[PDB]
């Protein structure tokens, strides 16, 4: 859901139309401001791995959103945007298939649709807590399975630059790109408000006052204004 | 003869390119010479969990 790859053929002109993997196209919410992706030709950020998004794709490294149709360049021709297909400007030389890497930015919605500070988000991958990246090229930027935080609204998107930056989404565009297909990601808001004074803002480590992740509970309970469920039962193995 | 885990996509070697691991696809570094099909043999290690997720002696 964060990182995928696909095979881009380079034989015929139609092979410039590439389908986004289904796991990357989910939770688009009709192209909400948090529906952001960036393409790479390699699995690292070292060298020149960037695939540039443009309005009118010219080169084999230039891409745009398309609706599954072929785009031929003209001074007055524009691709029809759609969140399921990517069109490239030209075929890669040599006629051999290449790899297109999809990296998606996923929104959290911890603060009832509003932003939260970057220091309040804890990301755990495969049971191990990961360090956020604020300044690109820094020491944690070269460590695999690390993440960046960002904020997005109708006026654009901004990547978190410090621990006090207001962010509401995460992505995994480190020097090592992405995650394994079966990697488990758990992003939690560790803000200890609306709770007792003996609580701590750290994950459960056989402690007292630590937090247990509740996947998707914030979509219904208002964790900003303090509205929380008041009745609990068990039914058919469901809480 | 070199292989790695992949997610069904093609991998072309580069100094900064790595395959995306997945438990369902295997990517090879090059084609076997001659252009004829070959056989790939998969042998898997399977876990037992006899001692509630912990180890047991090999004689048991």
């Amino acid at each position: 859901r964060f990182f995928g790859s696909t095979t881009r053929f380079n034989s015929v002109s139609f092979d410039r139309v590439v389908k986004i993997p289904t796991s990357i196209t989910t939770q688009n919410n009709g192209s909400d401001p948090y529906y952001r992706m960036r393409l790479y030709k390699q699995s690292n950020r070292t060298g020149s791995p960037n695939l540039n998004e443009v309005v009118q794709p010219q080169l084999a490294d230039d891409w745009a959103f398309s609706d599954g149709s072929i785009y031929n360049y003209s001074v007055n021709d524009y691709p029809n945007p759609s969140p399921f297909w990517v069109v490239f400007g030209a075929l890669v030389g040599g006629g051999q298939p290449s790899t297109v890497y999809f990296s998606r930015r996923r929104g959290l919605g911890f603060a009832n649709g509003t932003s939260v500070q970057a220091s309040k988000i804890d990301v755990v991958v495969n049971g191990v807590q990961r360090t956020p990246i604020y300044t690109p090229g820094s020491a944690p930027d070269s460590v695999y399975r690390n993440y960046y935080t960002y904020f997005a609204d109708t006026t654009g998107a901004a990547t978190g630059t410090s621990s006090t930056s207001l962010v509401n989404g995460i992505f995994f565009d480190a020097i090592p790109l992405g995650l394994a297909t079966n990697d488990t990601v758990e992003a939690s808001n560790n803000t200890n408000i609306h709770i007792g004074s003996a609580s701590i803002a750290t994950r459960y480590n056989y402690n007292d006052g630590s937090y247990i992740p509740a996947f998707g509970l914030g979509d219904f309970a208002d964790y900003l204004n303090g509205y929380y469920p008041s009745v609990v039962t068990f039914f058919q193995g469901r809480l």
